[PDB]
């Protein structure tokens, strides 16, 4: 397109939704291109992790971590308004895995506090993608302080299977799985500090041990479990995107599978099926297609099973519906 | 099927083996949906993993490391009778990853010390799969306690390639690979303990590393080497199952190839081909078919190398038959 | 093929490159299966891997780490001459994953300081593959002292995507990630060493952790970065060749993409497509084709980012050409 071209491309305003939701969209692309608007601002803040109060300065889109999806369609131009409150204290700018050029859209992007920018890319590959901050010298420090997030490029055409058919979910849920390295004292204990900048210099060392202290969907520990557990039906076609920006991750459904699987995340790749546990490397996003068929609590877990009940990595879903005995059945229950 | 249909299908009692060996089966299902019947008994016992000495309390189904493989077809309904001596200590289940509904069939299957429990369920998906015990609060301490195995849901029709020719397999051999993580006292001494529930608080504090102490095939360090060594003969043709409830694995056959591999497990995905090394994510189980063309030892490791030859992760393959020039011939044999 | 058919073959001498060049080669094969010579020699020496001096005892195929990519096609037969000058203190062989029999050809291989062998085979499976030393008792050490490298096995009428179409590359690199376990002393400091067997006990104590202190490209930190960039131009086809002889890695091009992917680096297997990151498992090699559509600096990440960018794991692109403000523009520049 010429310059002309796209400013006369319809245009339309999204207004983001905190995860584990996604704004309101369609699958199947209805008419031409267009131009998405999407704004966020960069909010630098303390959140608790864990049920022992541990504290983290974190650098969230939006103020959430992860940041919200954004959701386009392939050949949408996605123009995005980034905002850097005078408030906050370090420059930050925005790296699309979507994107192409200038580092992601990164050497664009960089404003100090008091800054906005807008960037414009055209969405070329469908697929889920991740996009994160990457300042110049503290790209690994911002994105394990959970600024990371993910965006969705659709197909024209909605999801198909790799026969070529047709997939349409119900209900979408976006998790984000993040791994923190919060510094611990002489004695064990997780230390606190009284700006992002202090924490730099510990929170580094922990870094180069490779091992995080916490892993967690939704930024906190127990984020999506019990009373904010994602909710489905027997019935239901649901799409899960995960994403990790950093560190790898194999996800599973206690009691489900993944029908159809992107691993790689790439709509253009076919799906591998029937997956009981999936594989995302750091720095990717993935998706899994799912079909409810017995009612109850589920568990959505990283499968290295020390980080998903020893560190964090553990999401609940509650399904409604009828039991089915044909699928499974308790023969003779526990007895003596 | 409704309840009178189950109960008038055919029924076959099958006596499980040890591993690396598998019970007998056709790879082609000869009639209509069978209800497979199996028995495991749980075994809280002292193993010895290395030529140290060095002894964890295994949580063993049928009291080896891994458990045994236990294989069904398509749509075959598995009736598990799970038996917790009175003798144990702790409560156990068991989480099926083929299974649909109740966490796998662990919501159905917790019993205590002295009961037992009859668990079905339909194999509706093909390929091999993770079991393990995961009772609420204690899930990864069962696991990587070695309460682990892997079963293989082989489609009616047996196996075949991407290009959907049959593959038929002469001999069949389960790795179990096994990350363990034994505490170490203040003098780098490998401690022991009296009872499972002793070493609990000190294990855990081990898994928090995600460094585990020992990665071995078949519950001990040289398990599957010098006069355990599998066998296979040139011209034979061998399925490998692999399966990791835990944690990431990489296999390698040195000296020979993947020429078939589902890595994901599942045989609806078709196979990547010619395979140097593969990996198998933890929480999964893979496969690997390999037609032996040269005489000679083999070496089958994780090729993290590290944990191959370093932590234990390396079995032999024993192969009879004539040297073949063609592939491979030492020109010049060393010399000055 | 018979003896008397071998030696009748066309022979090619071929002079092998340093990193990250390849020697030249045709990527549609001319004429029949031929013997193609390589010479390689072996040199223990010290290698500076980062900016503040850190030393290590590098075990070096032509002196260089990686190795040398060598290609050759479908069916050649791969004649290797394996020097090991009588100036060195270890005994060493190799292995190639391109292989069959004799432990990838380490079985035939084993040579003293002052001796040299002749080893063929014939390449069968096409795609990339890793090749590296392993003496019985001692594999590990060699590997991560950064003895290993890869060789391209060509399909004989070139590269083809899954759809069956010709790849063409304009450019091709060959990026060789290694893991460095350096000691410190009690204070931190990296320790050296007289002698590469002075630093084997300590260096097994690092590798037991499997945590790496140096990850790097090309031997070093900063390797490939600055004025030693990789070059392209807008419009050019770039294959990049990526293999890790023993630990995982999980690539991207900032700013890019690949566009055809052979995570698991063999040709037989249809490519990965749009991947944004991906995923190359120890043991293996991997390749990644790209069509350059924005000029500028692109970095090339292992994308664990502590590893790419604390670690030393980053490589940078200089590329040439016009900017497409289609794919990307800078509506509004940060401002106020
Ligand atoms: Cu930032
Ligand atoms: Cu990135
Ligand atoms: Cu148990
Ligand atoms: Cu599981
Ligand atoms: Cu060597
Ligand atoms: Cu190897
Ligand atoms: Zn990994
Ligand atoms: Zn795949």
């Amino acid at each position: 397109a010429t310059a002309a071209e796209i400013a006369a491309l319809p245009r339309q305003k999204v207004e983001l939704v905190d995860p584990p939701f996604v704004h309101a969209h369609s699958q199947v692309a209805e008419g031409g291109p267009k131009v998405v608007e999407f704004t966020m601002v960069i909010e630098e803040k303390k959140i608790v992790i864990d049920d022992a109060g541990t504290e983290v300065h974190a650098m969230a889109f939006n103020g959430t971590v992860p940041g919200p999806l954004m959701v386009v369609h392939q050949d949408d131009y996605l123009e995005l308004t980034l905002i850097n409150p005078e408030t906050n204290t370090l420059m930050h700018n925005i790296n699309f895995h979507a994107a192409t050029g200038a580092l992601g859209g990164g050497g664009l992007t960089e404003i100090n506090p008091g800054e906005k920018t807008i960037l414009r890319f055209k969405a070329t590959k469908p697929g889920v993608f991740v996009y994160h901050c990457a300042p110049p010298g503290m790209v690994p420090w911002h994105v394990v302080s959970g600024m990371n997030g993910a965006i969705m490029v659709l197909p024209r055409e909605g999801l198909h299977d790799g026969k070529g058919k047709a997939l349409t979910y119900d209900k979408i849920y976006y998790v984000g799985e993040q791994d923190f390295y919060v510094p611990r004292d002489e004695n064990g204990k997780y230390k606190k500090y009284e700006a992002p900048g202090d924490a730099y210099e510990d929170t580094v060392k922990v870094m180069r041990t490779l091992t995080p202290t916490h892993v967690v969907f939704n930024g906190a520990v127990g984020a999506l479990t019990g009373d904010k557990a994602m909710t489905a039906a027997v019935g239901e076609k649901v799409l899960i995107v995960h994403s990790q920006a950093n560190r790898d991750t194999r996800p599973h459904l206690i009691g489900g599978h993944g029908d159809y699987v992107w691993a790689t995340g790439k709509f253009n790749t076919p799906p591998d099926v029937d997956q009981e546990t999936w594989f995302i490397p750091g720095g990717a996003a993935g998706a899994a297609f799912y079909t409810f068929q017995q009612p109850g609590i589920y568990a959505y877990v990283n499968h290295n099973l020390i980080e998903a009940f020893e560190l964090g990595a553990a999401a609940h879903f509650k399904v409604t519906g009828e039991w089915n005995d044909d699928l499974m059945t308790s023969v003779l229950a526990p007895s003596g």
